[PDB]
């Protein structure tokens, strides 16, 4: 049995979904503690699953199997990074994540691991704080990184001190949910999604500089995909596109099913379908606009995205992208009010 990049265990749910904890009580620990290994796939899966189960009651009415839940996004992406080998050690110094080593191990040296750690772990703490799992007396004990002054925080307090904006934004999301018990209001989806994206973006923006050196562990083609993906995410986030199960599967199904290498030129990669080849072109399109505008296109984009009408029009562009419809990013952005930059070097 191996994790499928888009289908997880086979029907979209993550590889080993049933094996992950639904509640804190199913985790390992000692009567006074909870043990979680942040460098293990299953424990990282449980950091997502427990929040998903914990928040299921707010989304249950809308779709079967907690699929309307907007926590799915980075949960589905956990499976994709596993399945494509992107959580493994790219340096050759350990066998962490490799088939002949510990396949569940997530490497410190992995760029994907580096950027996705906080949305699993810090978010978990924030849910704990907000009361999503209930009263928790036991202390959470996280496995420590081997690197000195590592980007990976290993306790609630250390996480909070290292990345205070990331903790505060995920807290705001979970507090908003809890508040729905305190008032009986039905959830405002647009608002819940906007809060969750704000935390996601704050995390990315908090980890871009610290994780950046890990990009050199990959060949130039895979490395530019990483960059293209992170910059693109910031544009997608501003549209408030849903991060539920259906949309997250759609996304991963368009992402490359293996690490890129020298010789891969999108949209002409012959072991990939049209949707994967197109998306790679699109992600690089966002990168190019961003880069040639010196980042100023993202400031303009976020200003324009203060309008709900614009966000809706921008989501229609994202849907076109995910279906594989060829779009030139610069042309679509211009249409939505973004000055097209040109190369001045
Ligand atoms: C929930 O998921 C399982 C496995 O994917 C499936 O067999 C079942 O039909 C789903 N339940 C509903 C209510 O759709």
């Amino acid at each position: 049995h191996v994790a499928h990049p888009s289908l997880g265990r086979g029907d979209g749910f993550p590889f080993l979904w049933d094996n992950a904890a639904s509640t804190l009580d199913q985790l390992n620990g000692t009567d006074t503690t909870i043990i979680l290994n942040g460098f293990n796939y299953l424990d990282r899966l449980s950091m997502f699953k427990t929040v998903l189960e914990g928040t299921r009651k707010y989304f249950d009415s809308f779709a079967p199997n907690n699929t309307a839940n907007i926590y799915w996004g980075f949960t589905i992406y956990l499976n994709w990074i596993l399945a494509t080998g992107r959580s493994a050690d790219p340096t050759g110094h350990t066998t962490c994540g490799l088939a002949h080593g510990d396949p569940m191990c997530l490497a410190e040296e992995s760029w994907w691991n580096c950027i996705k750690y906080n949305p699993a772990a810090i978010a978990f703490f924030a849910a704990k704080k907000a009361g999503i799992f209930g009263d928790v007396t036991k202390t959470i004990v996280l496995a420590k990184p081997k690197e000195a002054n590592s980007p990976y925080c290993s306790s609630e307090e250390e996480c909070q001190a290292a990345y205070p904006d990331v903790m505060a934004t995920y807290l705001d999301y979970f507090e908003y949910l809890m508040s729905l018990e305190k008032t009986g209001e039905s959830i405002d989806m647009d608002k819940a999604q906007q809060l969750l994206w704000k935390a996601h973006v704050t995390s990315m923006e908090n980890s871009i500089a610290v994780c950046k050196p890990r990009l050199k562990n990959y060949n130039i083609i895979e490395r530019q995909l990483d960059r293209d993906y992170l910059i693109s995410l910031l544009y997608f986030a501003a549209t408030n596109f849903p991060t539920n199960f259906i949309e997250s599967i759609k996304f991963v199904a368009d992402m490359p099913h293996r690490q890129l290498r020298f010789g891969d030129i999108a949209p002409f990669i012959p072991d990939m379908d049209m949707k994967k080849n197109n998306l790679l072109v699109v992600l690089h399109g966002f990168y190019t606009v961003h880069s040639l505008s010196g980042g100023s296109s993202l400031t303009h984009w976020r200003n324009l995205m203060e309008s709900p009408v614009s966000r809706e029009m921008a989501r229609d562009m994202v849907n076109l992208i995910l279906a594989g419809t060829p779009v030139e990013v610069q042309v679509e952005l211009a249409k939505l009010g973004i000055p097209t930059p040109v190369d001045y070097k």
